[PDB]
């Protein structure tokens, strides 16, 4: 089983892709990464989606430019096998939540990916991957 | 060619459903219905567009902060890659009543030219705002061909 988590954005998008085993009741970070969508947002998605063939697609909920991407997405994935499911934002200001998706982040994938310094040394700014890595967590929680 | 011209309503949608002759420039009704999208709208749309297998769609223009775009986007993905064209177009003054008042009247006069079949959908539908709205759209994207 595929999963893709989608931290929605125009200039910054962003997409965690987990492999699940159900077999093994364990979950293995494959690749998160800083997308495009400026150009042709429709192609974008579609490419950026498709590229893994994901089982389940986990979107996050957002009068936003990115209510047409949920739904564009919604609508590219209907007639297929694969799930489309739209999640809560992984307190305080609004501010404050990107920090604390972060800290969340640089503590808790490393037991996962086991390539923590290379994430890191990548990607700097650190918020809608976090973002991604958080939503792809908080979904698959409900399924173990 | 196959040309679905839609106005988008949860409550209240409807399709108008054309078809283009570029061969000798004319244009024939097929049928315009009122549908129902309240249960399971995404079932319902993606029912209704595939029902007589349009090669393009209008759809209508509708704001960002209207619950309408939900539906623009979901037919814009559900016919991605494909071989339909999905087209939005602008809205075909004054109040709304005044706007579904003058798209009644170019209605009921106008498709006579176009179906045969005015009285029965005359008798068959009695509020013709939306059904108005789907032909006049459907018309005014014809224009540009």
């Amino acid at each position: 089983m595929i999963i893709c988590s989608v931290d929605i954005g125009i200039k910054n998008p962003a997409y965690a892709i987990f492999n699940y085993d159900n077999t093994s009741n364990t979950i293995k970070l494959i690749a998160i990464e800083k997308s495009d969508w400026t150009k042709n947002w429709e192609r974008s998605v579609a490419r950026d989606l498709t590229r893994y063939n994901p089982d389940v697609v986990i979107l996050e909920k957002q009068a936003s430019p990115n209510s047409k991407i949920i739904y564009f997405i919604k609508g590219f994935f209907y007639n297929s096998n694969t799930k489309v499911i739209v999640r809560n934002p992984t307190g305080g200001s609004y501010r404050n939540r990107a920090a604390a998706s972060i800290d969340v982040f640089i503590q808790k994938i490393s037991e996962y990916t086991d390539y923590k310094n290379d994430i890191l040394n990548k990607y700097t700014k650190l918020d809608d991957i976090a973002n991604s890595f958080n939503l792809g967590l908080s979904y698959m929680e409900s399924l173990l």
